[PDB]
């Protein structure tokens, strides 16, 4: 069912809660026994998000491997994303040990350090040019090369440098800057333009690793990100656009990631984000 209909027909009848709920019900459960062992504690922000065993990403030591971040492989659409929380003062290193060892071009950040009066996220970047990271348990140094700053983003160019090799790689930082401390934006055309301007970048392409995509918990706005962006990529590449069933496309992320889209805002404004996109990937 066309889904610019699905969406008047919810609206009018109110049933937003009713939809999300029932979503919530189907949802996949699989274990998250790493992410629960004690020795784990401090690497995850929230007791109830953790990355299923079967999809988390290892960190390639022997020591401990775990962090709580997840590989969303989407068959059908030929996108990979990696969705993970926003890195804690004990997890900055571990953070930048992943986008080395995965090949990431792209860092993919919805959230501000701070919000609400209380830390979101570990300040886990350099803010001046002339005042380096050295993550000493990893083993790896982050220089800022440049920043533009716009209205609603800012974009950074990043030098990440193994220092156990002296190989470099250049990584791009899309930090969405204005969504709001409480609900979701009124319209999504600024959320649009952002996701336009990383998929722009290459960072979503095959040549590269998957982008690492976050928030605070990394599934909620992060859900929101994927979401949007592996339906147009759908509506792009079937004959009849309208049997992408945005129900659907959640569910089978979240046989990935447990609790992506945290709220029936969130899943209203994903079905927005997707209507009003579709209406230039169909030629505008
Ligand atoms: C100049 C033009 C090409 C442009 O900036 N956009 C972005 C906003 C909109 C929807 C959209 C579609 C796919 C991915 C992200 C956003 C239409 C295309």
């Amino acid at each position: 069912m066309e889904m610019e209909k699905e969406f008047e027909q919810i609206d009018k009848s109110g049933s937003w809660a009713a939809i999300y709920q029932d979503i919530r019900h189907e949802a996949s459960d699989f274990p998250s026994r790493v992410a629960k062992l004690p020795k784990n504690k401090n690497r995850n922000r929230y007791r109830d998000v953790s990355p299923f065993d079967h999809s988390r990403i290892k960190l390639h030591q022997e020591d401990n491997d775990y962090i709580n971040a997840s590989l969303i492989k989407m068959e059908e659409a030929q996108r990979s994303y990696i969705l993970t929380q926003g890195p804690l003062p004990n997890t900055v290193g571990h953070f930048w040990e992943m986008v080395w060892e995965q090949k990431s071009r792209g860092v993919v950040m919805l959230n501000r350090v701070m919000e609400k009066g209380s830390l979101k996220c570990a300040q886990y970047w350099p803010q001046k040019e002339e005042k380096e990271m050295i993550f000493e348990d990893t083993n790896l140094k982050l220089t800022l090369i440049s920043e533009d700053i716009k209205s609603y983003y800012t974009v950074r160019q990043l030098e990440l440098e193994n220092l156990t090799t002296q190989e470099t790689r250049e990584i791009l930082h899309f930090h969405y800057t204005t969504w709001p401390d409480f609900g979701v934006p009124e319209s999504p055309a600024s959320f649009l333009n952002f996701l336009f301007k990383v998929r722009e970048s290459g960072s979503l392409s095959p040549e590269h690793g998957p982008v690492v995509v976050h928030c605070s918990a990394g599934i909620g706005r992060s859900g929101t990100f994927c979401l949007a962006d592996t339906c147009l990529l759908l509506m792009d590449k079937r004959k009849d656009p309208s049997s992408v069933d945005i129900k659907k496309v959640l569910l089978e992320m979240r046989k990935f990631r447990m609790g992506l889209i945290q709220t029936a805002d969130q899943l209203r404004f994903s079905y927005l984000a997707v209507i009003e996109g579709a209406k230039f990937i169909m030629g505008d």
